[PDB]
């Protein structure tokens, strides 16, 4: 037999034929192509009903729908065999409604749900979703506005990338989500099929992982720029940074593309306003769930590890005697310590060390040593990098942990039909709603964590 989705397409392809067709020959043939697909789809076992036996009332209630669809196809096929062109055109038109009730709800991306029509009505809020979305977009546009005045840094390139990623994220997902709330989570209304749902899943993983990986990219710019000599050859550094952003996006799209390649699955999630990786126990669902959570988690982890070391370096260096770093191995010459093993007792100013003194780490001369200059720009960026890091810690980590736990749950978290408890269905929505805040708060870390803001909003205290 053929996949329910393949038959679903056949039924649409032919429904579109009958619509534009002018004679009963084309109409009859398109309806003949329909009937076999409906008969084929009846032999199929939807994923939504994997745990049911064929004898099951849930299973025969499914097969009866195809009896009804075939019944209508035959009712229209009788009219096409009558030569009644306009009549057969109309009888096949009502099949659009019929296919939604008997095929569309069993399509792959549709997991089972015990959410009543009543629950959907009150949960449906397009105007609030729109409001939140607009707030998110405005914020991001505001960050880019501020960025436009400020900027050439490798840091700022990633910050721009992260603000731009957040904006498109809120705009593309927001639009889907608002439409769903406007359509009371009835997918067929917006787009019949699993295509929009699958697109939404890829978009979710893309805009999920991207702000996390770019957050980690920023933590690495700070780490290298602070630990290694503060040599900022912009244009090159900005190219290296935009290229990294592009790789970050490519890697984030490539992972969002895995459920399409059969590693994982995109299915509609409670309340029905969005799609995501399926939180199942299936080998793929586990591999993809952990891949996503491990990557986001490691991104936030690595961001913490690096940032603490960069702050540790900024605090040690931006305090005390005039430190000079080796521009070959980064060795920070601390007058405070000296090099007593090489006759430079503690308290020796760099200006007081002889030429016949070499770097105790790499061995290069005093000529290859640069003065460590205190820059408020380095402080401003370190603050924004920590701010971005804390935002991701607070918003993303709960969801990332939740995903990995759900996927690794001792008694399976998901039923064989693909159903989740309404507590886990709610937990995920709450955890996702939290993650949404990272895309709203990242532009504000840039807007607020600035030396000019500190200055203009100083006499408040
Ligand atoms: C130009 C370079 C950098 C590569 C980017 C190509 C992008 C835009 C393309 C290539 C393959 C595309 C995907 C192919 C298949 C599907 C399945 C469909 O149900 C929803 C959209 C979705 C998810 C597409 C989204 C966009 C996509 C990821
Ligand atoms: O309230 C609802 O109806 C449920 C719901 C809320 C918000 C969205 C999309 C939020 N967009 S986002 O902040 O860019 C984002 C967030 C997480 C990821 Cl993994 C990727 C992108 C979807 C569904
Ligand atoms: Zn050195």
């Amino acid at each position: 037999p053929a996949d329910l989705e393949d038959n679903w397409e056949t039924l649409n392809d032919n429904l579109k034929v009958i619509e534009k067709a002018d004679n009963a020959a084309q109409v009859k043939d398109a309806l003949t192509k329909m009937r076999a697909a409906a008969l084929d789809a009846q032999k199929a076992t939807p994923p939504k009903l994997e745990d049911k036996s064929p004898d099951s009332p849930e299973m025969k209630d499914f097969r009866h729908g195809f009896d009804i669809l075939v019944g209508q196809i035959d009712d229209a096929l009788k009219l096409a065999n009558e030569g009644k062109v306009k009549e057969a055109q109309a009888a096949a038109e009502q099949l659009k409604t019929t296919r939604n009730a008997y095929i569309q709800k069993y399509l792959p991306c549709f997991r089972p749900t015990n959410i009543t029509l009543e629950e959907r009505r009150l949960i449906a809020s397009p105007w609030f979703a729109a409001s939140f979305c607009v707030v998110g977009l405005a914020s991001n546009l505001l960050a880019l506005s501020v960025l436009a005045g400020a900027r050439r840094s490798s840091f700022l390139t990633f910050l721009c990338g992260l603000v731009l990623t957040d904006f498109l994220g809120l705009l593309v997902t927001g639009t889907i989500v608002v439409s769903q709330h406007a359509a009371l989570f009835e997918w067929h209304a917006v787009d019949p099929g699993c295509r929009l749902c699958r697109f939404m899943g890829v978009v979710m993983i893309f805009f999920g992982l991207s702000p996390l990986l770019l957050g980690a990219a920023m933590a690495s710019e700070r780490y290298l720029g602070i630990t290694r000599p503060f040599s900022r050859p912009a244009v090159a550094s900005q190219r290296r940074a935009w290229a990294t952003v592009g790789l970050v996006w490519a890697a984030a799209l490539a992972l969002g593309l895995l459920p399409l390649l059969g590693v994982g699955r995109y299915t509609v999630q409670y309340p029905g306003s969005w799609c995501f990786l399926t939180l199942g126990a299936e080998s793929g669902d586990v591999a993809f769930g952990l891949l996503f959570s491990m990557l986001g988690g490691l991104s936030v982890g690595l961001s913490f590890l690096l940032n603490t070391v960069s702050v540790a370096t900024l605090c040690h260096v931006y305090h005390g005697m005039k430190k000079y770093t080796c521009t070959v191995c980064g060795y920070i010459y601390n007058p405070e310590d000296g090099d007593p093993d090489n006759g430079v007792n503690p308290g020796t100013d760099f200006k007081d060390i002889p030429d016949d003194w070499v770097c105790p780490l790499c061995g290069v001369g005093k000529d290859q040593f640069e003065e460590v200059e205190e820059r408020d720009s380095e402080v401003e960026m370190m603050a924004q990098a920590l701010g971005i890091m804390v935002v991701a810690s607070v918003c993303w980590l709960p969801l990332l942990v939740f995903i990995a736990q759900t996927v690794l749950r001792n008694p399976p978290a998901m039923s064989p039909a693909g159903q989740l408890s309404r507590t886990t269905e709610k937990e995920l929505l709450i955890y996702l709603r939290v993650a949404t805040w990272n895309q709203i708060l990242d532009p504000w870390v840039y807007i607020l964590f600035r030396r000019a803001v500190l200055r203009r909003l100083q006499p408040r205290l």
